[PDB]
């Protein structure tokens, strides 16, 4: 049965006016910004930015991979899958 979100945990990221996007919950480092109460740090593969989103934007990679994770014209985004794929827990920095 599932958890709560936790850093490094892969999903799928919605925003307003985006497709469903490859991103991951990041950790906060020490001294860094915090987010928001009942919000998670999302850091965007192939873009490489981040959000502040809660729950009912975030689908668990495993489950939605075959629904969102097909190429997509935006920028940054085809970049993304292979992050998600092959080093989804890599520096990006």
């Amino acid at each position: 049965m599932p958890h709560a979100f936790k850093p490094g945990d892969l999903v799928f990221a919605k925003m307003k006016g985006y497709p469903h996007w490859p991103a991951r919950i990041d950790d906060i480092a020490d001294g860094a910004v915090k987010p928001p109460p009942n919000k998670y740090p999302i850091f965007f593969f192939g873009t490489h930015e981040t959000a502040f989103l809660g729950p009912k934007d975030l689908f668990p990679y495993d489950k939605s991979k075959d629904k969102y994770g097909k190429p997509n014209k935006r920028k940054g985004f085809n970049e993304g899958l292979w992050e998600i794929q092959n080093n989804p827990h890599a520096s990006y920095s």
